[PDB]
């Protein structure tokens, strides 16, 4: 039994469209759905073709990492856009990030196909098979495409991209369905007041099934709240299973006290210090005590200081690139997370900024 005249169905896909500068990312996203929410990232919604699809353009990247990380942590499928001769620094950083995130499902879009030739495209695909070997992108399909209605072959590859997205989405739907039996958790990516109905948050159910009228909590505030209503692509629904992108009206909390990264659940860890079992990127500088890094977990990001570095329980003076260690970190703001949330560490001053991934010990 469900609300409405027809169930929503288990058909949806949250897709992140990312990549280096001038890679055709925005043009692709904009041609895949209609522009909706826009901040440092932009949602393009398309629920007119079967699945409730949301494409997130991380348009503030490469300028900021949070744009990229937020887009990836609210999506289940990544589309990495690489233009002709596009093997540059940020394309490399994107590959590293996806791999440090253990991002399972994705596709590489070899954009701007009308500006190149099949033989060059075959050569770029060959190079990529190599660059992605031994990474989570190793078996991702590479699809040549363009979004130029005036090209000799207008929009070639777009139909193929859509088809592959739907296939991958089918696998994701089954994986998310398995999470329905867990306690509910919703990551909030936006929050604002709406005249006539108050506090509204937009986010995605990460696990379990959130239900209209649930009495739960919001973290890091650790405050009781009630879910007044849940909307999916503008229609009220009685429940929202894992993977569902939602809009929710909340009772007992003001939009002004909610930030991207807050979590709705019955329980979350809230701390300002962290002890993480980490794996350091081979493509970063050795990490040392007293150094400063940037931490990302869920949809939160903040600077942190390295207080202590240990290996096999013993304290050391550095963690070299490509090593595993335990990092004791300290920050100023309270962040919310559960043990299953993967942490990312970065050094915003480097060229390739991702330094490591880790989990709370
Ligand atoms: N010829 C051609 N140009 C494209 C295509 N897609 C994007 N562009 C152009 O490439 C440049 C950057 O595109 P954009 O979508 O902004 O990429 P982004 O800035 O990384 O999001 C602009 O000139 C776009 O009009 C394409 O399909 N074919
Ligand atoms: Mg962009």
């Amino acid at each position: 039994h469900s609300s409405g005249l027809v169930p929503r169905g288990s058909h949806m896909a949250n897709v992140a469209i990312i990549g280096t500068e001038k890679s055709g990312r925005t043009s692709l996203a904009a041609n895949l759905g209609k522009k909706g929410t826009s901040s440092d990232i932009t949602m393009y919604n398309n629920d007119k073709e079967g699945r409730n699809m949301v494409f997130v353009d991380a348009h503030s990247y490469p300028k900021t990492l949070k744009s990229l990380i937020t887009a990836l942590n609210i999506s289940d499928i990544a589309v990495l856009c690489i233009p002709p001769q596009g093997l540059d620094a940020h394309t490399g950083e994107c590959i590293i990030a996806l791999d440090l995130l253990g991002f399972k499902h994705g596709i590489i879009a070899l954009t701007r196909s009308d500006s190149t030739h099949m033989h060059a495209i075959d050569e770029l695909k060959a190079k990529l098979k190599v660059i992605t070997s031994g990474t989570v992108l190793q078996d991702w399909e590479c699809i040549s495409l363009n979004t130029n209605k005036s090209a000799k072959n207008p929009f070639e590859g777009v139909d193929e991209l859509k088809a592959r997205i739907n296939e991958v989405a089918e696998k994701i739907e089954a994986e998310n369905a398995e999470l329905n039996s867990l306690p509910a958790r919703i990551f909030i990516d936006h929050a604002f007041n709406v005249t006539g109905k108050g506090c509204v948050v937009l986010g995605v159910v990460k696990q379990g099934i959130s239900k209209d009228k649930d009495k739960t909590k919001i973290f890091p505030l650790d405050r009781d709240i009630e879910i007044r209503s849940i909307q999916s692509h503008d229609v009220d629904i009685d429940s929202a299973p894992a993977g569902t992108r939602v809009g929710m009206r909340l009772k007992n909390v003001q939009a002004k006290d909610i930030e991207r990264g807050f979590i709705i659940s019955d329980k979350e860890i809230v701390t300002t210090d962290y002890t993480l079992e980490c794996t350091v990127s081979k493509f970063t500088k050795k990490i040392e005590p007293a150094s400063v890094l940037h931490l990302f977990v869920g949809l939160q990001s903040e600077p942190v200081r390295v207080e202590k570095i240990l290996v096999d329980g013993n304290e050391v003076e550095e963690a070299k690139p490509g090593s595993t260690c335990v990092l004791e970190l300290s920050g100023n703001k309270k962040l919310a997370y559960s043990k299953q949330d993967r942490f990312l560490l970065a050094n915003l001053d480097l060229t390739q900024r991702f330094a490591a991934y880790g989990f709370s010990k």
